[PDB]
């Protein structure tokens, strides 16, 4: 069936590698772990060895996004049907994949820009994690690492590639207006995938999420940010489509990080909404004056 | 056993009974029923006929509070351990208990100065309550109508009064140095009654306390709030002892209002613990400038 | 303890015994046994021998109120309570306890005028019962034959004897205007006794109740009235207290049946009401022509 | 509160003991044990260290029942209460105990003539029972060994001791015309003990009661005793009052063993009724040449 | 009712404070805190803001046992029994009771010389907890710190205090032949307290008991120990009476530390029983050259 | 569909039958039925008339490993895809099907060299199975005997056939260094077959694995080895993969049997994991003197 079954790992580059070495722990919670050999930042949220990278680089970017499948066929099936619309499948050697750790990866770039990676046998430690500050830990299992909502030239043509090539399925839309907002499942997560376009010639990310296991962590991290002076970009506030109580905050990178809790599931009987808001309550944005988005190219 | 099973019913006084009226309504999503014969506004949040007047007055104040018993003898007996404490128990007359929509009550004045109203048999009207606004109503039934927290010259004289002689058990205590409070229960809300003391002489309430069946209601009615000029003068969290996601509402008497989602249950194997602490997160204080309670003696 | 546990049996006077010889099969849905030997009709609705007896006579009438108790220590007991306050206790013979289908029983005369016979070990056989038409049979157990609606001169006389003396509990009260009924329970069913005052010197009986397994049986019973010529007096519809649904069938002797559905049960944290209305819904009175209870004195 | 929980052990006196060392083990699926230091057989059902004793004697006989108790101070207080009704309580020496594999035990001998010993501490051993054949084991716990049915020359003054003093409540009755039969209970197990009266002057036993875990281990020790040539004295059947699915097995010892599955659970809303029969099917007597009981004394 | 409802926390004395400050958080994955204002190591397991001291002194003892009562007037009121039977009572000063965390207590000597503190109120601080490594958290609550088992001179004078005067119920008992050991509950954890006795004129403890929430916990504390040469004194097994999974760790004060997964709960339904072997499996005893117990006088 | 639904049953060969003999009951606690006209030693440990096998041979060896099909098409249809990859598919005479207790049987032989047998209507006898000692039986049905561990020249060949051909499906790697193990399953058993391979040229298995329904089976397993001086190789642990708690216990052949209990369940949402350890704790080598494996060929 060659399909995607969650977000495995995500790779982010930075300027700003021990600002957010530091950020991770204390603020978002995860584990740190050591740095690669090259002296990126590494840290854990569950029980996979490593779900995030934060290597240095000249400016803020999207590195690589992980995706899960069930082993090497269902990703060389998936390869074919992406090299099939054009993109070039390369085969990862064996101590590339052992850098992600994961058994081995497939990976490509999108029409876009993004480089993406077709995993499996993700390399898992049990019961060793513990969070960077007393939080109730984060959900994962079979819904991954969380989502990712990056920022395209061409909504039509990243949409088209997403759901009729990569196979993501439609969510629900957002539009309001000032955007629309596509989002994508893979599983009972509301959302792994989201995009949207600013204008023609934008790519960026605007934001990833992790869900926590209580509210009251939201709450905390909230509170931690205004005591270490952390920019939080957007108050306690519940989304329209996926129903998660979230703030957002602002990363060393330009890239926030939605800190959520209670996400609506995707069940058999979903049937894809159309909202004209973005949120039900709350988030409301605190700091305008930073950059909007996480800009990779004008 | 004569025992207070719940909160029944609130009388509030107020000059501005006018923007209580609407207040009522328009923000916590009462439900709004005929005055009154000498004008005060009335309010439904459940199959109850009315819990909440407001009565007209020179200064604002808490005109009475209505518990609720199982019936006469319960009240009578419960009356009987009050009157040889002090206080007089006087029997409502048959067009009193009406004015209350309830088949009676034998009422008393604290030593601290506050009425209190042993009542039962509360007049109910089936499936024809309906919000003031689309909120998904309010969660009463044996919890009742909620809680109310007051202010008083002498702790000690308040809390051995209200344990000892009505009969409420210690739900937990907050030291944390400028307050210490005193929380109570009759039933399985965290507390139907609290006490606090910001030095001698003084007498008042702080806030009254509705329970919402959504943590949405919550977050909506701020964002009300913040649209129609009502000051929300605490924003959302969650409390210490109660574990309650909930605001405070600054009402025009200058009682508050905490409006509030999913306290955590007084159970069989409940044991009273000390806090150093209010709040888990949130509840900052976005009013101070407005009055910190609403005092009814110096 | 001696507490009444439900109503265990119930003795009806008509001279009208054919027609509810037929009445009870044929409308209500009973089982017919074989007749005393005096030729009264006796009907099954569980694995009872007999719940139900229709004596002849010259008038309609209550014969007799049959009450459960665990033991002969507990119906002893409470007969002593009972003789203290004035009516005197008989114990039954062998032959007298045998002709009721019971181990025993001690019987009394209400201040008011109605026989009531607290019984204990009633006979019964398993597995036996079958309907006297294609119905889901009746709610019975721990809630024991339903409920009965007496008239009596004197409210608090009566109120005050049932509670005080016999026992038990206040369900709610139905105060409209026209009436003032107060209900009384035993156990989880609603109530097992209610009582109300037409006027001074009056006493009767309204109603009795019978509660189906499935709401169509009361659907189902009202449409083969309407086949056989038998008055309904009350169409489909629901109180406001026992929230059942229910329609009223006028029997040959002049009480009614109330043959309902779906009673909301009492509860240890349940707290009486008063409503100013009987009916949520439906219980339009279709034949106000016929007498409007079954009075035995004026 | 000094209640009987449940039973405990079982002393059976018998000249057949041989036989009845193979009973227990081949037929009921007992585990065998060494015998006592004086030649008894001893058996185990569950985690119990011993719950029958087969010792040599002239005749057959109940050479003692054991009870379960808390612990000293119930069977103590028990004690006093059977004390003050005649029987001479004492209190067993440490070598007598350990005999009993019980902590201590107080004993007395009923006025009708059996030997009861209320114990507490009952010495177990987890996890090192199995069955003498491939069986599903017993149902015991809080429900303890089972019952005993015992014939009494006085009914009444057996019943009245049984009740008033050692403190069990009335189950229920069956009164079909041969025999009367009063069954009682000190826990979940529909009943724990039980008398008959055949005529004045008869003392002696009918039968003990084992529940086993499994219908099939009920018609398989049938099969067995087809096989094996042990008598069955009464085919597979229900009791109109403990619902229970079983058969009469006649033992070495002219006791019988009830061996059933799924008896009804006495609740806390359990009311005592009359049967007029003792069977809803089954139970066909198939060996009446056999002497009806086991009978102590003419 | 006055009763005692868990264990609060526990004071120790060792010259070994800075070997404990380690232990507590490396091996057990206690949480430590600030150490008091003169030097003894503090430690958490739950949101109780300290239920472990180590103070320094010159030999290793136990210090005080706080246990858990409703609040003061339940505390007072035992307090009163145990003053009828010997001990003083002393309410410790409101600096005193801070310095325990809680908001009062009263303390007491055992007759055998133990220290015992009747407390109420105790301070906690929600959601700040994290153990010492990665291990999922302990089983408190309405269970409490978990059990100490003490060695008495006199195990009747010992046994009778304990249940008699301080109220505690008898769980089981183990009769193996070397050691007679009785087990006590207060809730529903198996035991909360257990004496033994060596021998005449010796006093001591063997061991306290932490409850964890995996049996993986238990697994990896044991290879922790053999990792960071800590001695483990007996191997993973499980307990006759209490069924939980767990290992004993030697701790830097002789006093050793049962680490334990799952164990049996007491319930309304709850009969003691006595045991000839201490355990059903497992815990062989690893390190029988090391000190048997802690040992406080001969 | 034609898939491997379970292991049904396993064929040993050794010269030390007799003491295989004495070992499946007397240690791991299956139930000896009568030897094969040859002098095998048969058990079973279930409803399953037989399933194990130790045949007499020269050395030791995995005489056949017997899976379940649906019926005769499922294992036809399967056969031929096998028999298209290279193996001659042999379908067994009546009189051969009947000694492995089956309807029929397809065998043929690995490219390794194991002997596999796809079988169906599996002979079973209800209600007549005991363990050879006091232990809680086996947990098998849908997930069938349990699994093997073979040791194979050439991982990648193996691999290749057991997924590709025979349709098994990968369940997770163990990558340490030392050895890379694949494990796969055909049902919510975590895996059914694993492989591993010590070098080129070797053949071998290394263990079989019994489940049992308690854990305390698996402690007392170990405790009556060191009873009985049979070798436990492996104290009790958890694997990294299928989380159960297991001991390995030395065979009479050289072969190895894993005791578990609590293995983790494949899942509709199972994603394959690769981990760098075998076991979270436990799993210490106790005996590394004896051979690691047993071997078949070099
Ligand atoms: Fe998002
Ligand atoms: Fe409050
Ligand atoms: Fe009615
Ligand atoms: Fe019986
Ligand atoms: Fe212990
Ligand atoms: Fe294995």
């Amino acid at each position: 069936s060659h399909m995607i079954r969650s977000m495995a790992y995500l790779g982010l580059v930075t300027p700003a590698v021990a600002e957010w070495r530091n950020f991770g722990s204390e603020i978002l919670g995860l584990q740190l772990i050591q740095l690669i050999e090259d002296g990126a930042a590494r840290f854990r949220m569950d029980e996979a060895d490593c779900r995030l990278w934060v290597h240095p680089g000249e400016k803020n970017d999207i590195g690589y996004i992980g995706w899960q499948l069930t082993g090497e066929k269902e990703a060389r099936e998936l390869g074919d049907v992406i090299a099939a619309a054009g993109p070039v499948i390369t085969r990862a050697t064996p101590e590339e994949a052992a850098e992600r750790c994961v058994a081995g990866y497939y990976w490509f770039i999108d029409p876009v820009g993004f480089r993406h990676e077709l995993s499996w046998g993700q390399y898992v430690t049990p019961n060793s994690f513990q969070p960077g500050w007393p939080m109730s830990g984060f959900k994962t299992g079979e819904q991954g690492l969380g989502h990712i909502v990056l920022l395209v030239p061409d909504l039509p043509v990243a949409d088209k590639f997403y759901r009729e090539v990569m196979g993501f399925h439609q969510s629900d839309c957002i539009r309001d207006g000032s955007r629309a907002l596509h989002f994508y499942h893979c599983n009972g997560r509301h959302h792994s995938l989201a995009i949207g376009s600013p204008g023609p010639g934008v790519r960026g990310a605007h934001h990833i999420m992790l869900e926590v296991n209580s509210i009251h962590d939201v709450g905390k991290a909230v509170d931690r940010c205004e005591l270490l002076d952390v920019p939080v970009s957007k108050s306690i506030g519940c989304h329209t489509n996926d129903r998660m109580v979230s703030t957002y905050i602002f990363s060393p990178s330009v890239l926030r990080v939605e800190y959520g809790f209670g996400g609506v599931e995707i069940d058999d009987l979903w049937e894809p909404k159309t909202y004209s808001r973005t949120s039900i309550w709350g988030h409301k944005e605190l700091r305008p004056d930073l950059p909007p988005a996480m800009i990779i190219e004008n």
